[PDB]
């Protein structure tokens, strides 16, 4: 087999070359090329032999697939295609990396290498690949061939293209391409080529694709942009006594704190159930639902996506709960839980500090590791609210990982009125995993509720 004789036709080929050269859009029945938000082209009916595609799909489905998972994605990848000796796959490598490569090199005027870089992916219900730019030394042009069943927008799995802002960071989705059988999409890898594969919503269908890169000369990325640091502050001096009013009395007994600390110094992590008094916890949840909390979406999409409350406008109960977590008394309680010096009367410049946010998590939200995700000695605190009947399979758990390793260290799951404490070192990073569409099952038991909320606080010695 071969690829579309149409696009190899010399006049059309020269029209394509002209549009790439001049960076101008070009529309044709057999090819469509757009320059915004960045250069991307679509060739439908990429391989004319329908017999070949059937045999190819048959070979791929008969491969073994392996779960792939981290902050950025969740899907399945096949045995390496570079190592396969089945005829249809072997033929595809040649078509792509010899025939089609030269055609691309000709229209793009890039000395593309013959280096084979291709793989087969399978996205099913809740699989997704979040905002990223494909950046990796050598990659110049990304391509995707789709071998999907009949597909539409409501099934998800669309390839979305992000616009960009004044700081070269993704802003919003401005193009959304729907996969279809024998459709080839390719685009230029650049500092601005931010894109994602939206969550697959089809509970029955499987989004099968072949994707990879043509390699070429390395360029220079501009220096990466650094967010301003989040302000930190020391404890709020106790005026009125606050622990007694808020915390389960179990945790204010000395005998129980030594137990807690013995366990904490062993694991550097602990979970404290029923942490707030029930009456307070119920009033906090009630205020989060009915109290006119003002939420705002946080970005950018290659770092985070979630809602954060404007603390100054909160209901008094939620203000008071934020105060609890900044309070001198709590700083000392956390010292007795952990063995860390977060108050000057704890057992033995520097001044302990903290930062805090009240967050709302729903379907679609996440955080990602990014080049500037910075590691520090620090104690994390999370109190979850409004997540009754929440399952880890829904996403939304916090995960800790050793830097530059797939060795996962710990996972904290949303649990109503559970206080999680985690001490990190400078070689530890964290993320909140994409909340997927299984989380809609939450409404079967609590219909007047969308996702969950948490108080997230970080303390430093
Ligand atoms: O398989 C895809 O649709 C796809 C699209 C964009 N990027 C990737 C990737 O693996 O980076 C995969
Ligand atoms: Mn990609």
């Amino acid at each position: 087999a071969e690829f579309s004789d149409a696009v190899t036709e010399e006049t059309l080929k020269k029209q394509v070359a002209e549009a790439w050269s001049r960076r101008t859009p070009f529309s044709h029945e057999v090819i469509v090329m757009d320059m915004d938000p960045f250069l991307h082209c679509v060739i439908p009916n990429f391989i004319q032999s329908q017999d070949f595609l059937e045999g190819l799909q048959k070979e791929l489905m008969n491969l073994d697939f392996h779960e792939k998972y981290n902050d950025l994605y969740k899907f399945q990848q096949s045995d390496d295609l570079k190592k396969r000796r089945e005829p249809h796959i072997s033929t595809l490598r040649k078509i792509l990396f010899e025939d089609f490569r030269s055609w691309l090199s000709d229209i793009s005027k890039i000395d593309l290498e013959s280096t084979i870089d291709m793989s087969c992916a399978k996205y099913e219900f809740t699989d997704a690949l979040l905002c990223h730019d494909d950046e990796l030394e050598g990659r110049r042009i990304a391509f995707i061939l789709y071998l999907v069943p009949p597909w539409d927008r409501s099934m998800g799995g669309t390839l979305d293209l992000y616009s960009i802002d004044e700081h070269f960071q993704p802003k919003q989705i401005v193009k959304s391409l729907i996969p279809s059988w024998n459709k080839l999409v390719f685009f230029e890898v650049s500092p601005v080529s931010f894109h994602q594969v939206s969550e697959v919503l089809s509970e029955e269908k499987s989004r099968l694709s072949i994707s990879g890169w043509f390699h070429g000369p390395s360029l220079t990325r501009p220096p990466n942009y650094f967010e301003p640091p989040i302000p930190r502050s020391p404890h709020i001096p106790q005026d009125h006594e606050i622990l007694y009013d808020w915390i389960n009395p179990t945790y204010l007994d000395m005998d129980y704190q030594v137990q807690i600390q013995e366990e904490f110094e062993e694991s550097s992590e602990i979970l404290l159930k029923e942490f707030l008094k029930p009456e307070k916890f119920t009033k906090v949840c009630e205020a989060l639902e009915h109290g006119h909390v003002e939420w705002s979406s946080r970005g950018p999409p290659n770092k985070r996506f979630y809602e954060k409350a404007e603390e100054s406008k909160l209901p008094e109960i939620l203000k008071e709960c934020m105060k609890l977590f900044r309070s001198e008394a709590l700083f000392l309680l956390l010292s007795n839980f952990t063995g860390l010096k977060l108050h000057f009367l704890a057992p033995s410049s520097s001044v302990p500090m903290c930062q805090g946010e009240l967050r709302h998590w729903k379907t679609g939200h996440y955080t990602l590791i990014h080049d500037h995700s910075k590691a520090e000695f620090a104690l994390d605190l999370i109190l979850y609210c409004g997540c009754e009947g929440w399952e880890p399979e829904y996403g939304g758990f916090t995960s800790y990982i050793a830097k530059g390793e797939d060795e996962e260290l710990l996972t904290v799951n949303p649990e109503s009125n559970s206080l999680a404490l985690v001490y990190r070192d400078r070689e530890t990073l964290k993320f909140v995993k994409h909340i997927n569409h299984r989380s809609l099952e939450q409404k079967k038991t609590f219909p007047n509720r969308t996702g969950f909320w948490d108080f997230s606080f970080i303390y430093y010695e």
